[PDB]
């Protein structure tokens, strides 16, 4: 859990203008959270590139828990292998917008994050999942309250998370 170079944003929220996958390398975190959709399909996005970077081995390990376990619910979670980022990877739910689902969720989706002492994860819901980046940070820090550490691989964004978190 070396993580290096966040801001700390409260006394259990960090955050870096860093790629997910960067990070897992760097860090070989406890546990990685991925931006997962009910039926682990890791087709794009941070799913997409955590897959890709454990060789495909997280999409069929997704699929033979889907098999035996059915999918997970938005808002739920599930713990499998990290492979060679972490230990173990968190694939959590959070609400897709975008479709129609709702953003109270988001809250469901965060409290996942409270089993697991230390985590590395991205802002849940953000991107092409809709939600407002900031309502999601304001979430996470009402929300989480063990120790999570947040790469938001684009700068602007970032910029803008911690101006409006500071304010
Ligand atoms: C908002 C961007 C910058 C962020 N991307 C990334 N954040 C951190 N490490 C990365 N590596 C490659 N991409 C990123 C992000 C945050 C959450 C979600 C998405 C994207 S999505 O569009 O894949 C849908 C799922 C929710």
């Amino acid at each position: 859990n070396s993580f290096s170079g966040y801001l700390k944003l409260t006394d259990n929220v960090y955050i870096k203008n860093a790629d997910i996958v960067e990070e897992a390398k760097k860090v070989k975190p406890t546990v990685v959270v991925n931006a997962a959709n009910v039926y682990l399909k890791h087709g794009g996005g941070v799913a997409g590139a955590l897959n890709k970077a454990t060789n495909n081995a997280m999409q069929v390990e997704s699929d033979d828990y889907i098999a035996t376990n059915g999918p997970l619910k938005v808002g739920g979670s599930c713990v499998l292998s990290g492979h060679n980022l972490a230990k173990h990877c968190l694939h959590v739910v959070g609400p897709n917008v975008n479709k129609g689902e709702d953003i109270q969720l988001l809250k469901s989706a965060y409290e996942n994050f409270n089993q697991h002492e230390v985590l590395l994860a991205p802002l849940l819901s953000a991107g092409i999942f809709g939600a407002d980046p900031i309502h999601s940070l304001r979430v996470c820090v009402d929300t989480v309250r063990t120790n999570v550490y947040l790469a938001v691989f684009d700068k602007n964004l970032y910029d803008k998370l911690v101006s409006s978190f500071l304010e």
